[PDB]
């Protein structure tokens, strides 16, 4: 069940080893020492304007992007109330407010709302049900087939799987948090 | 006052989420659909070998092992009458008939045997005085101290600390049942 995902998980898709890169981090956000976890700030950074930062969106990315191959990772969201997580294209506007974070805006996320509330972040927004509260997301990229999928990384249940899409730049790993709250988004060792 | 104990736990101790492993479970013992949760059977199951499996103590093992931090989850142990939870090292020697469970083997648990009589399982055991019974359990691990200590998870009192161990092992959440009974050992997700 638990142990028939991390089966499939091991046999189809390949472990990346995701960090965070400070230098695409939105001001209201500390990543970590070891650049596992960010955690957003109370008061934002005074950091300069270079071309990598968000400064609209709350948002950081992985180091490394990935243009083929199938990839999976795994965040530990435990029970932090707010985050939306997923992939994101390499040319996503980093430096214009408001934009929407789509898959037309070159956004592949899901996550959680005001505690309980889960959704994919399609346009319009895609409500989900799951029954358990995940406490550790499973990330999933298949960029040849063109498949952006998220499990419950301990139960192994299904969470989303994004409408196909053709994938045209390099996709990175992206994390938003937009509250201020104790725990933070970690991610974890993977099989 | 149990609210210290909340805040002392959250501010200082990462919640682990702890999910039993079947694999490593004697085969007495029975391990429930969510792995949250773990009887004592009347008869064992007939399975595979398997090298994670221990053969001799009815113990089994949460997924996940701790190599560094603080750490803490919490058990309810109910009316069970028997029950004994903890820690122990990855390399205890899980296929051996007759080894003691203590600290130089590997182990580092409490609980309670014949209803009433509760114990660390240090060498000798150390008999407890609990001004009450717990009917939930409160484990914390600080890899970094040795530091492995028992609370009565309800209201903060505390139960047992076991000397500081100097920890050269990755460690597992540990569980034991002996007995025939109707109550379950539960883990109790992160709050
Ligand atoms: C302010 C902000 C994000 C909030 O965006 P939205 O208000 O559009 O809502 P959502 O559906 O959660 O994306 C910065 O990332
Ligand atoms: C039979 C058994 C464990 C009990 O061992 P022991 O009989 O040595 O007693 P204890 O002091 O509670 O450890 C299988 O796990």
């Amino acid at each position: 069940a638990g142990a028939a995902y991390h089966e499939w998980k091991m046999a189809l898709f390949k472990p990346a080893d995701v960090i965070l890169d400070p230098d695409t981090a939105n001001a209201i956000l500390l990543v970590s020492e070891d650049q596992r976890s960010v955690q957003r700030a109370e008061e934002p950074r005074d950091l300069p304007d270079n071309p990598e930062r968000f400064e609209w969106h709350y948002c950081v990315l992985g180091c490394e992007n990935f243009t083929s191959g199938r990839h999976y990772w795994e965040v530990e969201v435990g029970d932090r109330k707010e985050w939306h997580i997923g992939v994101c294209s390499k040319n996503v506007e980093r430096k214009k407010g408001w934009v929407k974070m789509t898959p037309e805006n070159g956004y592949w996320t899901m996550g959680l709302t005001d505690g309980n509330k889960y959704r994919a972040l399609t346009e319009p927004r895609t409500n989900l049900k799951l029954p358990e509260p995940p406490r550790k997301v499973g990330i999933f990229l298949d960029y040849e087939t063109g498949e952006i999928s998220f499990y419950n990384a301990t139960d192994g249940s299904h969470i989303y799987t994004f409408p196909h899409a053709s994938f045209s730049e390099p996709l990175y790993p992206v994390f938003r948090i937009l509250t201020l709250e104790p725990t933070a988004l970690t991610i974890c060792p993977i099989p």
